[PDB]
């Protein structure tokens, strides 16, 4: 009586964004799938291609002028740029400063991973599958018109709008280390959306800031200080998401599982392990309401596929060996070579009390959803 699980995964992801010609250097997807295979998940969940998203589908949130110009950018383009080609790119925020899809095929690579997360929607929305997994989504921090990190097309609200098509209430959870306010703001006047965010304290996304009109309580923040740990993350979690599932209830969920959460990521502070990471994971998959998996931001290359190699295999039902099996990149898995990592000696700044505190703000948020002037 297993759930039916949908993986999505476009092969080439790797050749869109290092070219035909650098098979083996290390892509972050096509390392995650390579781990997934070393330890047979393909036994337990369906693999699919996705259909690729088009200029049309970007265009839903997008700005033409922006996607316009990421049709543009070529390697033959981006090397020794016109001037007036370097200021779209600070225009659009657009780095084209490391090797990537920007010199490679850079429309492609968000064809298709775009295309992975309106592809899971599709699914969910035919009810031919019970989970949907798209790694190479949660780009949940890209603007109308400017890019984030691995994101240049923001697939987390175009899956959104594509289940809202199917299904009455969405349940939207973050657990990577920005603020997704680009998908907080699309839904933010809605209550067909509620948006759960657990995320570094920044600019966006205050505890307070919980939503417009129809929308008033259906945006919950958990604005958290550096050096977050699993036991913290777990103190808030679970009860905040046990309360919303009871008085929202979802039809379907979006877990982003955002891995720039992990311990040692340079672009984070917070200090996650890939147990405490995937038991958010497994707390929600603990509920038989359609699910939607994404991935999203995460720089610690071998961390990220350790990490979404484990959620893959919570949500087939499997328990994984932590000694790993041989894998193809094995080199970036040394010297301990085990799938868990450990938390660095980093202090949580999030103190108990600081916990209580948000909790108690939440669910406090939470009751006043029952006082709603209308239900969805």
């Amino acid at each position: 009586g297993k759930r039916r699980v949908s993986y999505f995964y476009e092969p080439m992801i790797g050749d869109y964004y290092y070219g035909v010609n650098q098979p083996t250097k290390p892509q972050r997807i096509r390392v995650t799938h390579n781990l997934i295979l070393s330890y047979n998940l393909h036994r337990h969940m369906e693999i699919n291609h996705p259909d690729l998203a088009d200029a049309s589908d970007f265009e839903k949130f997008h700005s033409l002028e922006y996607i316009n110009f990421l049709k543009s950018v070529t390697p033959e383009t981006v090397t020794d740029p016109h001037p007036s080609v370097s200021e779209n790119l600070k225009r659009f925020n657009v780095d084209v400063d490391w090797d990537g899809p920007v010199f490679h095929n850079l429309f492609d690579y968000c064809r298709a991973y775009a295309g992975g997360s309106i592809s899971a929607a599709a699914k969910l929305n035919r009810q031919e599958a019970d989970i949907a997994i798209n790694w190479a989504g949660g780009m949940h921090h890209v603007k109308k018109d400017k890019a984030s990190g691995f994101g240049y097309v923001n697939d987390v609200v175009l899956a959104i709008l594509e289940l809202l098509k199917s299904f009455k209430r969405v349940l939207y959870i973050e657990i990577g280390f920005p603020h997704g306010d680009e998908v907080e703001e699309a839904f933010k006047d809605t209550d067909r959306v509620m948006t759960v965010s657990f995320h570094k304290v920044g600019d966006t996304g205050d505890i307070s800031d919980y939503g417009e009109g129809k929308g008033q309580y259906y945006s919950l923040n958990a604005p958290l200080k550096d050096g977050l740990d699993d036991f913290s993350l777990r103190g808030l979690f679970i009860p905040v998401i046990h309360r919303a599932m009871e008085i929202y209830e979802p039809e379907v969920i979006v877990l982003q599982c955002g891995a720039d959460s992990l311990a040692g990521d340079p672009f984070g502070t917070f200090n996650l392990s890939i147990k405490g990471h995937g038991d958010c994971l497994q707390y929600v998959r603990s509920f038989n309401v359609p699910l939607m998996i994404l991935g999203g931001g995460g720089y610690t290359l071998p961390n990220v596929a350790r990490c979404w190699c484990y959620e893959t295999a919570i949500a087939v039902g499997e328990q994984l060996d932590n000694d790993l099996p041989g894998n193809d990149y094995m080199k970036y898995f040394r010297p301990d070579y085990k799938l868990h990592i450990l938390p660095t000696n980093r202090q949580n700044l999030n103190t108990r009390l600081d916990i209580i505190t948000m909790r108690e703000t939440l669910l406090a948020q939470l009751s006043l959803v029952m006082h709603a002037p209308s239900v969805p």
